[PDB]
């Protein structure tokens, strides 16, 4: 009847007290994450030296490539030189361009919250691809991109299979050039990373085009937080050239890369019932003294500075006290340390004064009195008798859970 209203008012007040106790740590965690996802981009404000190492095996042709150069994310510019250290490449240099550093993309200011790549640094990320050459074979690559000292290093393994002996790749029919492409990026929340896809068009000497379908996943190497982007794309342009002083099989690569492409009315009255237990003098604001009274009435004993720390997190407008909108906000906040259960379990422990697993009538009477929820002895007995299913005259946790989620 009127009895779950009395349980609910007490439960919300206790929950609000538990949220006051927890709010400073929640806010620290949130600010710490924002600070941590923002540090990686600071590593890219100037020119960054780059090393690249690849070991490859295409149709049983094994080879290795070494690259060096530098990247400048302020301009979205990469300049690299690659040398085949095992002789001549068994595949055309242009088929390896995508495999040979997306942390150097220029992200415009209003998009900087969508730059996964830099946010993963310096610990770095793994980049995995399958590249399907239409009517031909496929590459599978795995790359670790990370800082080693002040140098950004890209270490790559590549495996190619099913290529045709006389196709465009093993027959070396690709022109030594490159076209512009858009690289489409979306968040992969399950893996704390991104999923990427694009199609490369390689010019063939006879005027046709060889398509190369790219599928890509990037996952952070470290355990820290990363930026998970909204859907967007990177605009890529690439130019291939040769070093006229260079005898070994090699490629000079220039890339330019820029990102683009981006309650209940009764609940309010319930909350107001809980708010009045804090606002002892009914003036509509909770002071540190009132909050301290509530905390002590619930078995805590915070210092004046702890109380101030608590009010400071919730005092959104800064007048030094807490009003109902500010109280409302705190209760609407979704916490990163709760399921449905944990709020209920924390509240049950306040009611169960001695922590023996059962709320007795004497305990309920005592906490109600301490909170100032004005109830007679008979009304407390009614609340117990209503929640009590097994008839022991006390409320265990399971009985409490049933009542609160009813
Ligand atoms: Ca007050
Ligand atoms: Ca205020
Ligand atoms: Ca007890
Ligand atoms: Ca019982």
């Amino acid at each position: 009847g009127p009895h779950m209203a009395r349980w609910k008012k007490a439960f919300i007040a206790v929950s609000a007290a538990n949220r006051f106790k927890k709010i400073s740590s929640e806010e620290e965690k949130r600010k710490r994450e924002e600070e941590e996802v923002s540090k990686g981009e600071e590593l890219f404000t100037g020119v960054v030296p780059i090393l690249v190492e690849l070991d490859g095996d295409v149709n049983g042709h094994k080879f290795s490539v070494s690259g060096e150069g530098e990247g400048d994310a302020t301009y979205g510019k990469l300049t690299l030189k690659f040398i085949c250290t095992t002789g001549k490449l068994p595949v055309p240099w242009p088929t390896l361009v995508t495999t040979f550093l997306q942390c150097f993309a220029r992200y415009p200011d209003h998009m900087k919250q969508h730059d996964f790549f830099k946010s993963a640094m310096p610990e770095g990320y793994v980049q995995e691809r399958t590249i399907f050459f239409k009517d031909d074979g496929n590459y599978k690559t795995r790359a670790e991109v990370k800082f080693e000292g002040d140098t950004l290093v890209n270490r790559i393994e590549l495996k190619g299979i099913d290529f045709k002996e006389d196709g465009n790749i093993l027959g070396h029919k690709l022109e030594y050039n490159y076209n512009s492409h858009n690289v489409y990026i979306m968040a992969d929340k399950q893996k704390n990373g991104i999923k990427v896809n694009f199609k490369i068009r390689h010019n063939i000497e006879d005027g046709s085009v060889q398509l190369a379908d790219h599928y890509q996943q990037n996952t952070p190497i470290g355990d820290g937080p990363v930026l998970l982007p909204d859907n967007h794309y990177l605009s890529y342009q690439s130019a291939l050239s040769k070093d006229p002083n260079e005898k070994r099989d090699h490629m000079v690569l220039l890339e330019f890369v820029t990102a683009a492409g981006i309650l209940t009315e009764e609940q309010i009255a319930e909350f107001k019932e809980a708010f009045s237990l804090f606002d002892k003098d009914g003036d509509g604001t909770i002071t540190t003294k009132e909050l301290g009274t509530v905390m002590r009435s619930l078995g805590q004993n915070p210092t004046e500075a702890e109380l101030q720390d608590m009010i400071n997190e919730v005092d959104a407008d800064g007048n030094g006290t807490i009003d109902f909108p500010e109280f409302l906000t705190m209760m609407a906040r979704k916490m990163k340390d709760t399921d449905s259960e944990e709020e209920i379990r924390e509240a049950f422990r306040v009611f169960d004064k001695d922590g023996n697993g059962y709320i007795s009538a004497a305990e309920l009477r005592h906490v109600m009195t301490n909170l100032g929820e004005k109830l007679t002895d008979e009304e407390v007995d009614e609340m117990i008798r209503e929640a009590d299913i097994d008839g022991d005259g006390q409320v265990n946790y399971e009985e409490f859970v049933q009542m609160m989620t009813a």
